[PDB]
């Protein structure tokens, strides 16, 4: 079935006999022992002073795997949170860290359509990370604006360009309006440069209209779904990652789902969270904190791990991050990231064009281990004087 | 628009300071003209409060931080009228900035008219019980997994006679198709009725994927379903304000806080309990609203979103759960009034005259708490076998 690893701060100070309790308390409490829970492992952690003073009380850390058996449960994520975390979830001192499906579960879900495989196809980039940026300043803005900006990044060389996080419809950038309009300054841009850029068009909305409004945005030539998947819920990302008929990537923003994954004593972990349930969920790309932590590189490991039953995803550490660091990514996450310059690139002394090509340029001496300060690029090299 | 309220643990030492931050950051970001147009997307910080400092919390995160509220308001044209957008814009990438904690939100009028507030509320449930009075009793069956069809009957009927308004299913549930449990349930309970002159209601959980939901409460509202029980936080609370708003639902929801934990366990961190399990389950349309009892704070402010005055939405029973016994009743109304539910949980069962004596005993409990008289004082073998077994 499922074995669901758990973090617990056992203020009765007995892993063996609490491990039990959990097992049984969240299956049956003859033909009974078919849904009974079983202990598989306990290990004991070490004790932390300063949470015994915070919680006022000596707690005994450790980890406890417990295995539900699939006949217990729905195959969906909604009833497998429900079941390993629905009770738990108010306990107390417990965070659920890791959930490791068994081959036949995981056949119920989708994996991501596309994957770094699938995405390099699409892009015709086949060995370098990628290069993403933002959206500045959308709100209030027309189409004129936007056009102008997606242009000066695309020019750039970014090969991705993302909505602005907190960019619902409106009457001056409306989704379908926003996607035709992108749509023809990407193109034109091609058509003259030779660089092709896609667009992460933020999908928002009602949940129940998110289907009919991810339909419309491909019909209108959209290239990718940015989608907060975390203000909605895993289980809608997959019904939109399954559907055939939207027949686009999926980019995750984790918006919202620090609420889950803040606490080290409570909550879901964000390598669960951000790695494995959004790549199982169908999930192209997460979108996650970048350590500039070993919480970041563990998403990361979760969405690339080898697996048979799913495509990879691809990573990509957000926020903090300038050409300077593009040495540091690709050294932590490898070449199969994607660089997101966020909404810095705009404050580049030569714009979004400038801002993109000192990214691009970073990205090519990184692969060929140059280092950047001896680089010669006046766009490279502003960049790093400007932000180190 | 709709102004959040934060608890903040800020290690800059600078409650304003960060608070226009927030303010800003979270908002907008040239001509006069524009510029005017512009300023109606910015966000205001509407109040800044510091709060005693913790000590212990220092040593935790072995760092010092300065407690405080923040209160920042957004402009509704600045998001789409939903909980989705409202999350997202008052919490989105704050949820991931460190120790803040979304306290609470508060709708503007203009806002609210968006969203459907329960479709029956305290009023639409007595009406339906013809109970206008008293608290209500509910209990839920206890060992129904592996047992047949005609167990159920047998301890729904039981419960019945006993007194209970609302009857649910248990929280795990692994052989008794819903539209089975709810016609048959159904015959049961119009049996007690029509021999007892006693309405019960069976309040059944409704699963299923997020988009297979609406059809599957709409079978159930044809198969006879009373109640819909609803993991709410297993799904999202824009799902549950769907099937609020759908009138080919023409039922109650019962909101269960499965899950919701994963949000509000932390005092640092995370969405306050009575936020999520009483403000916007209301709004959201939930009837009934499931959360741990005292038996501290939060389960009274959460009891007090759910049936403060609000002439947009109707009001929410509120239903204390976990560790209630026949002689907590008096307790129960002192602290939620009569327009509560009284949770008797699985524990109606384990009263020594099975469920029809533990049910009498709540029911007798609480005629005697609303005429004031002392449990201790009352001539009930029920109810004293219960104040004898549980205190």
């Amino acid at each position: 079935g499922i074995i669901a690893t758990y973090l617990i701060h056992d203020d009765s100070h007995n892993l063996e006999k609490k491990a039990e309790q959990i097992a049984l308390g969240l299956t049956i409490g003859e033909q009974l022992k078919q849904h009974k829970g079983n202990v598989i492992h306990v290990e004991e952690l070490a004790e932390h002073e300063h949470t015994n003073s915070y919680l006022r009380k000596k707690v005994k850390r450790g980890i406890i795997k417990i295995e539900y058996p699939l006949l217990n449960f729905s195959p969906d994520l909604p009833a497998i949170l429900t079941t390993t975390f629905g009770k738990l979830s108010l306990d107390g001192e417990v965070k659920l860290i890791d959930l490791t499906f068994s081959d036949e579960l995981k056949k119920h879900f989708p994996g991501p359509k596309f994957g770094i495989d699938g995405i390099r196809n699409l892009l015709q980039v086949h060995d370098r990370p990628l290069l993403m940026s933002i959206f500045k300043g959308m709100i209030g803005r027309n189409i004129g604006y936007l056009k102008t900006q997606l242009r000066d990044q695309a020019i750039g060389g970014v090969d991705i360009v993302k909505d602005d996080e907190i960019l619902f419809e409106n009457a001056l950038t409306p989704l379908t309006k926003r996607i035709v309009s992108g749509k023809e300054v990407l193109q034109s841009v091609y058509e003259t440069y030779g660089h092709k850029t896609l667009y992460a068009v933020n999908l928002t909305g009602r949940t129940f209209d998110l289907k009919e409004n991810a339909k419309r945005a491909v019909q209108a030539g959209a290239d990718i779904l940015l989608f907060n998947v975390f203000a909605y819920g895993l289980d809608v990302l997959q019904s939109l990652a399954e559907d055939d008929e939207i027949p686009v990537p999926i980019m995750a923003h984790p918006a919202v789902s620090g609420a889950y994954s803040a606490s080290k004593l409570y909550g879901v972990s964000s390598p669960l969270l951000l790695g494995k349930l959004l790549r199982y969920a169908g999930a192209d790309f997460s979108l996650f904190p970048s350590p500039y932590k070993e919480e970041a590189l563990a998403i990361s490991k979760y969405l690339t791990e080898d697996d048979a039953s799913f495509k990879k995803s691809f990573s990509v550490p957000s926020a903090g991050i300038h050409p300077g660091f593009v040495p540091f990514i690709v050294r932590d996450f490898g070449k199969d990231v994607v660089i997101n310059a966020g909404g810095g690139i705009h404050g580049h002394p030569n714009g979004a064009q400038g801002g993109g090509k000192a990214f691009r340029t970073a990205i090519d001496a990184t692969l060929q281990n140059k280092p950047l300060h001896e680089v010669d690029d006046i766009n490279l090299h502003s960049a790093l004087q400007i932000w180190g």
